[PDB]
């Protein structure tokens, strides 16, 4: 869990302009967080980048879990293997705002982080799921009590998040 180069936003939330995959390779964290959907079908954002970095081992494990146990709930999570990226991957489902799921469920989604002392994580629902990134960051800061290291890959977005936090 060696995090370096992060900006301190609050006493327990830190942020860095980086690819979450590269950070996981360099930090070797106990938990990396994936922004998932309820079927753990890993798509065009963080999820597909994590899965590719595991040479599809994440998708095979995910398909098996879902076939055996059923889909997650929006706002829910499950802990699976971190493969070569981390010890554990916490798959969390934020609301899909573009499809009319309730943005209030973003608070439930972030509450999952509180079961883990330290996490490398992305901003939930702020990419393919269409939530406002600044709002996602505020919900994270207000909800999460454990230590969270956020990795934001796009520089223009990182800059806009940091400044709105002045
Ligand atoms: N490699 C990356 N590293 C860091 N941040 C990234 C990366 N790729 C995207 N992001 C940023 O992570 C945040 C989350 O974006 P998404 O991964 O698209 O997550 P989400 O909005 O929750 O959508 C989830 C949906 O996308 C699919 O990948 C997934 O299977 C699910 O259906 C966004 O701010 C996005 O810009």
């Amino acid at each position: 869990n060696s995090f370096s180069g992060y900006l301190k936003l609050t006493d327990n939330v830190y942020i860095k302009n980086a690819d979450i995959v590269e950070e996981a390779k360099k930090v070797k964290p106990t938990v990396v967080v994936n922004a998932a959907n309820v079927y753990l079908k890993h798509g065009g954002g963080v999820a597909g980048a994590l899965n590719k970095a595991t040479n599809n081992a994440m998708q095979v494990e995910s398909d098996d879990y879902i076939a055996t146990n059923g889909p997650l709930k929006v706002g829910g999570s499950c802990v699976l293997s971190g493969h070569n990226l981390a010890k554990h991957c916490l798959h969390v489902v934020g609301p899909n705002v573009n499809k009319g799921e309730d943005i209030q469920l973003l608070k439930s989604a972030y509450e999952n982080f509180n079961q883990h002392e330290v996490l490398l994580a992305p901003l939930l629902s702020a990419g393919i799921f269409g939530a406002d990134p600044i709002h996602s960051l505020r919900v994270c800061v207000d909800t999460v009590r454990t230590n969270v290291y956020l990795a934001v890959f796009d520089k223009n977005l990182y800059d806009k998040l940091v400044s709105s936090f002045l």
